[PDB]
């Protein structure tokens, strides 16, 4: 898998809050990032997923997490989608266009027979290492609240070497401190 | 991503409720299956994840879903861990041993430098097609509840061709019906 | 050059007068076809080129010519564009989506560094042979009147073997009857 | 195709206004150039095409555009043809001989089975970049007026970065200015 | 060299006494042939050579010999040259056009850097076997008289197996009858 | 063809006027040379050919032309043949032995199924460039007088740049002076 | 065979007397080493073998020999086994975990179809050279006292260059001094 | 390792009790075999080992075990060695000669830089499966008694399906009956 | 070495008793044959060797042995040499001409840098198997009497299976009988 | 053939007059050497051949010729053979062992299917060049007296440049002085 591997350099145009910009791996350095891939603009499941992420974007930014949604459509298409759909209109993060498919292939996420990216999400830490991955079938929407829980645990372990987050962990709950004595006792 | 691909043939020994059994892809045919990979027996995060799934086993069995946990330890080791650990003793699903690492590699889930599988979960349908995937870093435990939501979502899309489950879908909530009129409307 | 070569098999989804249909080379056999490639939807020059063609569609149809616009965007995007743009709304011909870029590559017309098709037009006869080709730079708009002239010339030499259309030929003007005596005399 | 690519180096013999000269890519550097390929000397369609260009040569020269006709015939043959045909007689631009076919293949315009070049026109800017391409079947003549419209549009875009020419643009007509806001509105 | 080898199949367009015909290796079978290669039409040395051969055509036809001149020019060019030159107009044999260079290459006679054939002559017997080869530099004209002496010698050995024509041999002169007795006696 | 190419270096043993000498490319530098190949010593046609050349040796030497007869026999064999054949005895030039076939292959003159050289002659100028080539069948003898005309024609054009020898040219006749004005005239 | 070859570099985690340590080839430099491979933890023959060795561990240490048991199980497993089994509990040497199977493949001792190491023992001298090898089938336990005999013999020939140990050799008994005179005598 | 693999086919000349014979794999089928390799005849350690094996030949024969000693010497050398050596003379089993090194290489036992076999012993059961392997360095002689124990253990397991022999097992001691209940117990 | 290998098919021209013949391997089948290679005709050591063999030809023929002398010269040269030399004149066996070098190379006897065969002798039995080989430097002549001792020895072992000829063996002396007693005795 | 090639470097153990030594190409530099290959020790023919050579050791030594017998047996076997055979016991030259078959292969003298050298003899000069070769079948013994003749003739041609030894040459007999005049007269 790509788990625990460094993301690859990339260069893409994106639509973000009314303007076109260029995004590269340099923009991710030193930051937590979420690469949110979806099949295509103007579809059915994708907007509700992108809307869901938008509903948690202020919390993600406060956590120092940037979000980049990615599809194989052009940034021009994203711009138009943003103007015509009310749920896409609330998006204030960068919507990356990946028409050559290089960003999508970098994440091993292209459905070759369709020219579209699969429904996948990648959490990337400040050193660019992928810490959590989620991929679902075409007809199955993702859940932003699950993404957030995983991000908080990833941030928690980064700040607490020697500790690990048990299943279901949430801020305030007990963690584990790996030791030779704890081996077999849990 | 192995999303939307058929699982490959396999034959592994396993430990299940007191005895050793052989498990192959034939056992998965016609059923919903969950392949739950974890790094190693007698560790910290893993036990909590395995117990968490055990807590939902009744629910999963009622959904006609079989659980197969997998690690590169042997089935002998799984039996030993099942005797000495409170949490592991409550496991009633099959614990597959994958010492050759072939099962783990079939799922592109091997940490080659460690000889251990990554923390990955695969939801597989009755036709052997992978419908959902989740992979997390070593120190981040999974949450069985998220898994259950995706499973139900998958079973719903399988039972209702023409319908897809939007973001955060839960049984009882509206679904979407892809059509030409819906394009751009959501 | 692809001049005088037969078009290759293809299968693509498209938007046409309110509905999504599938187009293959079988749909072009026995008819005159114009493949009209453009970079991307929601752009600037492309809209004018598509409208210009739509302005001549009545004429092209009387001539028994089908038109297929092609871009690497999806058919969903075309539909959204057909609804938000007043000039695109007048397109009554098929708008083919080519997200995998296969069709575009068949016509050797892909700008690989952009994942977008170049501004090219191909006139194909009923036998599937390419009789005319036009390609212009990104910022230069094509002229539909010019396309029509080429089509009529191609249709003339088609129906009148042994006869060829000289420079500036139009419907009704003098043609040439290639013979040994005329050699070197013009 | 070769759209937006730089022309390759070449060195060929040509007949021009009563004398034999050598033409290389250095001759095109700093100037706008049209490479006009035709199948063969002493034929039928070609004559009317080369003459049509000669009729527009004054205009082309005023626009700083040179013209180079090309066929796989030798320069000797061009000289004889110029001195035996009233139409070819009025040609003042360079008539290049490409007996090795190298120039023709550089432009990917060789009919390998006949050893003759196809009816292709290439508009090359002062930096050697190909900005417009036209290819027609053997029995279809080209129109020099169409060529002039493309050169003017090409020259205009080169002189006005940030501006593009819509379909059917002519000197003095409204041009487009690609903005983020214009996306989807045109 | 190609001495004593069978010519390869070919299919070219040629000019012969006011008309255009097709020439294949099937037209040579059953007869004596002379393949006369020259650089280019409308030149200097070639006409004198083609004319010289024309001055011996009568004698050759009597000897059942067919002459085919070959250059990389087209058959159209040959027709135009026939008309414009006093010496060329008296050519009654077939003038083959080899624009693809295939025929010239079958005889290993192409000057690759010029795209023109070298000054070479090949004498081929009724079975397609090359019996004599002559090749001279660009500025060295051939002599039809010598061609005839060789044609006669070739025809003599063909009709008199066991006998060979010594140096300088000519019709009605002492030939040689190879035998074990003559070894080292001549 | 090997026409207009430079001979390759070589180092062979030869028999000349009663002694064994070594001949290399150096020996040809700055001198006109004729490489006279023949199949084998003690044969039939070859003696008469080698004798014919012997008769024109004065004339050739006077013209600054050296003669080298070549066969795949050794130099020992040449001496023996020079001592037993009245005609061979008159040979004053060098008889090269090419047992390895190297020299013969340098001139692309080997009958591979026999290990013997074909009946071929090469005229080489002082710069080592092949200016004339003649090859005949096994049973056909060569005519020295034909060689001299070509040698003279070769020497002429070498000392009269800009001028070319027409067909049948002989010392003391009208040569051609190519130009843009003589194109088509002749 | 790997007999008389140097061990390859390796890096593994081990369990030793209550703690986890890292072992590499560096740790064996300058000491006699025994690499004791076995199939899997929590099994039947293996425990008795490991215990057999533990019972000889004091004598081995007096001989300056370190012992490393190796299986493809993890070091966590070894710890659990050390706590749960009475015979394993008496092991005071390092228990190496080799989940990648690298150490195992270095010694060409992997049962590829099981992902388990074979029942093999290797004696390695201070310079890392293998001086003795033993491998038995899955069902055949090894005898630690035979190991010791070979170790003592390996140490003897090492400290006495010029002497070899005959069969059945025990400390104190006669040895041989290879000489030319001793050839064929014994 | 070659453990648990089937021996390959071979054909070698051997010396056995005064005469020369031929041994092949066929001779090992249905019986127990011990392939005893040694470096060279007329040496020091080897004689003592071969003699040791001789001392146990009765015991081995009663056990149904055939013994083949192997070295890269010829069978001629073996005979001569069997005459001049008191120890070798007492050998009554087959002494295989393997000058091509083929038999030795089948058992992966060749010291390539010496052309001599290493000191290795293989125990092969009636089905040709290698059950035990022992290899010692040049100066370390083997012990026949340990071979016997291993053979008896190999025979006991073969004759007692479901049982395995623990460390230090000898006829009359406790064996193990692998079962799920025993996992972790020993 | 070629010793004990079968000769390869060949077809060469040869001179034998005043006539030219063809020799192939069919000629050698069922007969003892001697292939006598020498560097070149008309030399120095060769005649004496060929003459030496000729002095023994009557004895050889009586023993059913044929002789084929071989050199890379032609059969014509052999004929000439047969007339001019009193020694060669006595040769009654076939003198094979091998101008292509194939026969010589079949016997791995070519001096590549000279194009001449080395001084080698090969004795070939009726089944085409090479039983004796002799090769000497350029200046060392061979001795036919020794060739005769070998032929006789080879014939003896062929007609007396189980018997071998000791060193110096000659018609009449005692031979040896390979067995088991004579091992190490002689 | 290895005739006229330099011997390759080698390092081998050997038995020489009661002691083992090491022989390398160094030992042959500056001296005449004879390498005598034979199949195997303790055989039948080889003994007589080796003794025959020993009978000529004095002579050979007085000539500055060293002898090295070679077989793929070890030097240990040679020693034992030198002690159990009256005739091998009289050998005073070096008996090289070549169990790796490397020395034997350097002289292209290995019977691959037996692992033994063929009966071959090589005479090497002070510069390490092979001047004479003799190879015989298994059952054909060599003659030392013929070897001696070739050795003397080889020493003569070396110490007398310009002279060669005719067939059957023995010291004190006529030699040949290779020159242009003698060509053909012998």
């Amino acid at each position: 898998s790509l788990i625990n591997t460094k993301i690859k350099p990339f260069k893409n145009q994106a639509f973000k809050n009314g303007e076109f910009i260029e995004v590269t791996e340099k923009d991710t350095e030193g930051r937590w990032s979420v690469f949110f891939f979806y099949p295509a603009d103007f579809t059915f499941v994708s907007p509700t997923e992108l809307g869901d992420v938008a509903d948690h974007y202020e919390e993600l930014q406060k956590l120092g997490v940037d979000v980049y949604s990615v599809s194989t459509d052009t940034h021009f298409t994203h711009k138009a989608w943003h103007s015509s759909s009310e749920t896409i209109a609330k998006i204030k993060y960068a919507m990356i266009g990946d028409p050559t498919g290089a960003l999508t292939r970098n994440f091993d996420n292209m459905r070759e027979d369709e020219g579209l990216a699969d429904r996948a999400t990648f959490v990337v830490d400040p050193q660019g290492i992928i810490q959590a991955i989620e991929v679902t079938a075409e007809g199955i929407g993702r859940d932003a609240s699950d993404l957030l829980r995983k991000i908080k645990a990833a941030q928690y372990v980064a700040a607490h070497p020697g500790e690990v987050c048990p299943a279901k962990w949430k801020e305030g709950e007990a963690t584990l401190a790996p030791s030779l004595d704890l081996v077999g006792k849990i």
